C-alpha cells in the first residue's frame, strides 16, 4: 500500500473520530493500523497548523463529493459501479447498495489482498458483490475488466479518485479513451483531476508536515489535458467543480494555507455524463 493511500486513509479517520464529522468511514482506522504510517499520520505555527487542518478537512470535503456522486448514480437507477485505483476506499461496505449491484474495485494485486485481509481479520466482509480486477491501470484492464463480469452494454458510474496527478499525462488520455469505450450511454464518470499549476504546492505542504513532526507530482506536465475539455469532445457531457468552491460550499475552507488565492494549486471535481 503507498503512502498516498494510507495519509488519504488516516485523514478519513481523523474526520470520522469527530462529532462534527462531515463523512462518516469506519474502515479508515482498521486499515492504517495494520500498516504503520497512520501512527505519524494519526500524530500528525499558523501556516503549519492551517495545513494540517486543510489535509483533513480537503480528504473530507472529497469523500463527501464522491460519496454523493455515488448515491445519486444509485438513486437514478445505475447499478454497475468501477473504482478505479481503489487503494484503501471502502464505499463497497460502507456505502448502501441495492441489491443487484456490482462495485468492481481494479488495482494493483498487493494492494487488494492487504485491504481484503486486513478487513478480515476485523470480521469485515461486504454485504454487496464486490469485484476485484487485480491489475495495473497503465497496462491493458479493459480484458481483465471484462473476465470479471463487467457488462459495457449497462450504465456504469465510474470513480477515479487520487489517480491523474499519479499518472503521466499521455497516461490520462489512453485510460478516458479506455472508459468511453466501455460506457453505455447514461453512464458517468467523476475525477479528481491533476491541479493546473500544481508541484509547488506539495513541497510548501510537505515542508510545513515535515515541522509537525520534528515538534511530488513527478508527472507534472504543463502539457496535460483539461480533463472537462478532453472528455467534452469525447462523447461526455462534463462539468468542472473546484475543489476549493466545493470546500467552501461546506464551510470547510481555511483561508489561512499557503497558496489559498491560487485555485490553480488545487484539483478540480469534475462530472461528466456518456453521451
Amino acid at each position: 500500500v503507498g503512502t498516498t493511500a494510507v495519509m488519504v486513509a488516516a485523514a478519513r479517520a481523523a474526520e470520522t473520530d469527530r462529532p462534527d464529522a462531515l463523512i462518516r468511514d469506519p474502515y479508515a482506522k482498521l486499515l492504517v493500523t495494520n500498516t504503520g504510517a497512520g501512527a505519524l499520520w494519526e500524530a500528525m505555527d499558523a501556516e503549519a497548523a492551517a495545513m494540517v487542518e486543510h489535509m483533513r478537512s480537503y480528504q473530507a470535503v472529497r469523500t463527501n463529493f464522491f460519496d454523493t456522486y455515488f448515491n445519486n448514480a444509485v438513486i437514478d437507477g445505475i447499478r454497475q459501479f468501477v473504482i478505479l485505483a481503489s487503494g484503501l476506499d471502502s464505499r463497497a461496505y460502507r456505502l448502501d447498495w441495492p441489491t443487484g449491484t456490482t462495485v468492481y474495485e481494479i488495482d494493483q494485486p498487493k494492494v487488494l489482498a492487504y485491504k481484503s485481509t486486513t478487513l478480515a481479520e476485523h470480521g469485515v466482509t461486504p454485504t454487496a458483490d464486490r469485484r476485484e480486477v487485480p491489475i495495473d491501470l497503465r497496462q491493458d484492464w479493459p480484458p481483465a475488466l471484462r473476465s470479471a463480469g463487467f457488462d459495457p452494454s449497462a450504465r456504469t458510474a465510474w470513480l477515479a479518485e487520487g489517480l491523474l496527478m499519479y499518472l503521466p499525462a499521455t497516461a490520462q488520455d489512453g485510460l478516458f479513451t479506455e472508459i468511453g469505450g466501455l460506457s453505455a450511454v447514461g453512464s458517468r464518470i467523476a475525477v479528481e483531476t491533476s491541479p493546473l499549476h500544481g508541484d509547488e504546492w506539495r513541497e510548501q505542504m510537505q515542508l510545513r508536515f515535515r515541522r509537525v513532526s520534528d515538534a511530488e507530482l513527478i508527472y507534472h506536465d504543463e502539457n496535460r489535458a483539461v480533463v472537462a475539455d478532453w472528455l467534452n469532445r469525447h462523447g461526455w457531457r462534463a462539468t468542472a467543480q473546484s475543489a476549493p468552491d466545493e470546500m467552501r460550499r461546506v464551510g470547510r475552507w481555511g483561508d489561512g494555507v499557503p497558496m489559498a488565492d491560487d485555485k490553480d494549486a488545487f484539483a478540480e471535481f469534475v462530472t461528466a455524463h456518456r453521451l
